[PDB]
């Protein structure tokens, strides 16, 4: 409807999978090459599905802070006969406040599915659903099961995927281009 829209959509489009774990069907953000992410509650395993076909995981790693702290990204390389475009000059170099951020959900449950969430706060600790999480950012949005993987985005950056919320905020990860090199 506007050019926030306009770069969520971009995203959607061409970076994004559906990934099928034994705990559900989430939005999966394709970074770079065949490198992934989506949250750690998501348990990835050895075999996991990308648009319904069996794919091996060559490497899983869930990131912790140089705290010992989950930050609930779990990165994910994926063993695809395809390469994502590369977006990691859209990723944020530091942990910032942002205004006006979409958050997009592509699922058999939410197709096409984008939601206008306004101001975004840089949260930093949440105790997420009993484990300390940090780099959390924060919106004031209603969110709801199945929307776990969204990507948050602004015009001209992707800032985070959702990883839970309270019933009236809900809650991202950080991405940072430091996660990627």
């Amino acid at each position: 409807m506007g050019p926030g829209f306009d770069f969520a959509q971009a995203i959607m489009k061409k970076n994004t999978v559906i990934a099928r774990t034994e705990k559900g069907e989430f939005t999966m953000l394709g970074v770079y090459d065949r490198v992934a992410v989506i949250p750690t509650h998501a348990s990835v395993g050895e075999i996991i599905y990308i648009n319904d076909v069996e794919t091996r995981v060559l490497d899983a790693c869930a990131l912790r802070d140089l705290t010992d702290t989950n930050l609930e990204i779990t990165i994910v390389k994926l063993d695809r006969n395809q390469k994502f475009r590369d977006i990691r000059h859209f990723l944020p170099r530091c942990e910032d406040d942002y205004n006006d951020a979409v958050l997009s959900v592509h699922t058999s449950k939410f197709p096409n599915m984008y939601i206008p969430v306004g101001q975004v706060t840089n949260y930093g600790f949440l105790n997420l659903g009993g484990t300390p999480t940090h780099r959390i950012l924060m919106y004031n949005f209603p969110t709801r099961a199945g929307q776990c993987g969204g990507v948050v985005t602004t015009t001209g950056k992707v800032i985070g995927i959702h990883v839970g919320g309270n019933g009236a905020q809900g809650f991202a990860a950080m991405l940072l281009h430091s996660y990627f090199t």
